[PDB]
């Protein structure tokens, strides 16, 4: 109610602060680290890049990321759980299910699912006790039919907790309108609701829809970019729209009153198996702030576009505390 | 060489006695039993189940079972290894990949492939020490691109270790022709290579086609047969075929010469969470002896139709130690 739970368990919502909602430390699949672990060179590589990058984040004002890895995305809590300790850096832990789920997932209904998303949140991850703070959800254009039953599984899991949802979108696509259709016909707040990835789009129209109604808008991958890269699969990851013109998409919703529904991350990694391979390396060349790109870059930007700096601590302490408290 | 590494370490070619060659603890996925152990009741009540069920067929003349399932069919070498202890049947691990690889694993080059499988045989799996004594691979119709890749993998693997192959088929659409054909572009031996799920057609044309060249036929789901069961699920996935008819491909292999490349197993598990829920529960009502069912049922059935025990005994003790002998 007043706490919200992360890697190391349960801090009060001031104890927050400065909030990345939408980050990983390592994007993968389930079981693949523990199989695989030379594919990031060592475990140990692993975690000592992403202490070092947590640290790095930290002196920058971070103080909090919330993980939206789920358990198809690779998510090992203990993992956070180490390089939370190391880099005093708080981590929200996600269940939900993401673009990748498994055979023993897609054929379960939604009642099973709720379970399996209430386990995580109400008793804890696999073994661990460590419990989720958030539910991660997915669709990549018109929902499948089993990420229907995903969205509606979130939405009951989060009545019953209060624990919000935060999700993927083709957002050129308009996913969320589905999305929030979806999560209404549930009986689910919007204000519980953050629709992510939403500044991959420049409609105006589709991200006013969703504001007006009351959903939280992700303004998540605002380092993104392939401008400067001959290289075809990071074009098609990271797209040709410059950081600026993403994180201009952040000014534009707070001219149009929506400063407290606006949610800003990096979507950053510091492992990154579930797409070509080195693509951490491009990744890391285009965006050496990794996670501290937010307060490095963003956010001196947003005040040299004459947004206050009361405005932009609203954005990045204030709504995400709003945000993950549980609550109706 | 004269060693089949098990879940319990190394055992020579005459300790490996009554094999069954395709069998499965737990048809899961990566992550999955760690993740939500209470799908199957609970970890407890599976490996109960198991060590009862392996119990059973130690008492009906087994004495090692391949566990087929891969990374992405959910195995767990500890609940392998746990009961295996408990119940004294060895059981040998599988690499490779299933019909249900995630990103992490379908993004790699075949040369990745190859080195995680190389990992499994030569290293261990996971933390665990144990090494991987088979390779699994499947096609479902014609071979997806990475499918190719997963089979060239395969083949580069044997070749390094002398450890075999076996496959999953949709076998009446001959997918054995097209594996056969990628198995042998990368050098491999046919007789490193078991071609599965071929008692699921009738067409003995594909059969003997595959037996000429020298591929191991493996007849490994004679109990799967939804013949009296209303139910859809369980008929799209047993089969309405009986088991006799099944069974009777056996004898039809040995009247054409082929007795030393059969392989005969139940493809039983006593877990099932990759497909409906509770199919366990009808597959364990067609057919309660579970893995007993081959020496219970189908050896006497195959004596009645005449066939002498020694060509049985060939069958289920000479073919596998062949078989799981690394050689080249
Ligand atoms: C940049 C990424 O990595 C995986 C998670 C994602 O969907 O947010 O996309
Ligand atoms: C009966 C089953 O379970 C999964 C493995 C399979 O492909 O052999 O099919
Ligand atoms: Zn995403
Ligand atoms: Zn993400
Ligand atoms: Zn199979
Ligand atoms: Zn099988």
């Amino acid at each position: 109610g007043d706490r919200i739970n992360t890697v190391r368990g349960p801090i009060t919502i001031s104890e927050a602060g400065f909030t990345l909602t939408h980050e990983h430390i390592c994007g993968s699949s389930a079981g693949f680290l523990r199989a695989w672990p030379e594919f990031f060179g060592s475990r140990a590589a692993l975690v000592e890049k992403a202490v070092r990058g947590l640290r790095r984040a930290r002196a920058a004002g971070v103080r909090t990321i919330v993980d939206v890895s789920t358990f198809d995305a690779g998510r090992d809590v203990s993992l956070l759980a180490e390089v939370s300790r190391a880099a005093d850096v708080h981590i929200v832990a996600a269940t939900g299910l993401w673009e990748d789920p498994p055979l023993s997932m897609r054929l379960r209904s939604v009642e099973e699912l709720t379970q399996f998303f209430l386990r995580e949140i109400q008793y804890g991850i696999e073994d661990t006790g460590i419990r989720a703070g958030i539910i991660k959800v997915a669709t990549q254009g018109k929902a499948t039919p089993f990420q229907e039953l995903v969205l509606r599984a979130a939405a009951r899991a989060s009545l019953a907790t209060g624990v919000p949802v935060t999700t993927h979108t083709f957002a050129s696509q308009r996913d969320g309108e589905q999305q929030a259709a979806i999560f209404e016909s549930e009986g689910l707040s919007p204000s519980r609701v953050c629709i992510g990835h939403s500044d991959d789009t420049d409609d105006l129209s589709y991200l006013t829809a969703l504001a007006a109604r009351g959903y939280l808008i992700g303004l998540d991958g605002i380092p993104h970019s392939a401008i400067g890269l001959d290289n075809a699969s990071a074009s098609a990851l990271l797209g040709n729209r410059s950081w600026q013109t993403r994180a201009l998409l952040i000014k534009a919703l707070i001219d149009q009153g929506y400063m407290k529904q606006i949610l800003v991350s990096n979507d950053w990694l510091f492992g990154f198996s579930s797409y070509v391979t080195n693509i951490m390396d491009v990744m890391d060349s285009v965006n050496p702030d990794g996670m501290a790109f937010i307060p490095l870059r963003v956010i001196p930007f947003l005040r040299e576009k004459g947004v206050p700096q009361e405005t932009l601590a609203g954005i990045t302490v204030t709504n995400p505390a709003r945000f993950l408290s549980p609550t109706l």
